[PDB]
């Protein structure tokens, strides 16, 4: 697979402080640790494969797969968000929300991955600021380290959702995805300028219901955001 930068995934159908966070285990819309391998110099990590890969690679329709429905969509954000609660209700911080670590199952259910940078809670500074920044909250570049974080990525991610957009793009104006909130809030643009084109179902009344969830994540000061369980309650609402 596709993988970012820092820890390769490689194709009973497998895909080989992680270990640590599947300890709890039993979640539907978290990935699945099978076993791994420490004895080497290498270190490997067995999950349950992902037929349908990340959320990225299918909004990007990534080797001519067809295009997610809104419908679809919708039961993946519910879902991620399902998944981000679970780990937020552990006292457990991702650290690294994005499409690209939102999988996809036999049937389409979003399941988090990459628990590598993953804190326990269970506010923290750290000199070794990571995640990817397109994604990151003001505060988490800043070394912050809170649940707080989480919720603006996924802010960025609603927004890659409705708008099949990736988070950043060189070749685009804004190259941030995040910057088109602040164009629709000064009225300049409206979140149906953006919506992405690809899609026959997504009807205006429910995408400005996601939006306006994505609005309310992506919120600069870090205490005016919702928690996880008012995003899952917002977007449970959302269908209905």
């Amino acid at each position: 697979m596709g993988e970012g930068g820092f820890g390769v995934v490689y194709k009973t159908t497998v895909a080989v402080q992680e270990i640590k966070v599947m300890a709890k285990c039993q979640h539907e819309n978290l990935v699945e640790l099978l076993g791994f391998s420490s004895d080497g110099d290498d270190l490997c990590l067995v999950y349950v494969y992902m037929p349908n890969g990340s959320l990225l690679d299918r909004l990007s329709c990534l080797d001519g797969t067809p295009p997610l429905s809104w419908h679809m969509r919708c039961k993946i954000a519910q879902g991620a968000a399902n998944g981000i609660n679970f780990l937020h209700e552990n006292h457990h911080i991702h650290r690294d929300i994005k499409s690209a670590n939102i999988l996809l199952d036999e049937a389409f259910t979003a399941k988090i991955s990459d628990f590598g940078l993953a804190r326990a809670s269970e506010t923290v500074m750290t000199s070794r600021i990571v995640g990817t920044t397109a994604y990151m909250a003001p505060e988490a570049l800043r070394g912050e380290i809170t649940p707080k974080s989480d919720i603006y990525s996924f802010g960025v991610v609603l927004l890659e959702i409705i708008t099949g957009l990736p988070a950043v793009d060189e070749h685009r104006e804004p190259q941030l995805l995040l910057d088109i909130k602040e164009e629709i809030e000064d009225e300049e643009k409206t979140i149906e300028d953006y919506i992405d084109k690809k899609m026959n179902d997504a009807d205006s009344t429910s995408v400005e219901a996601m939006y306006s969830v994505a609005s309310q994540c992506l919120h600069e000061k870090k205490n005016k955001r919702p928690d996880i369980k008012k995003v899952q309650q917002l977007l449970q609402e959302m269908t209905a």
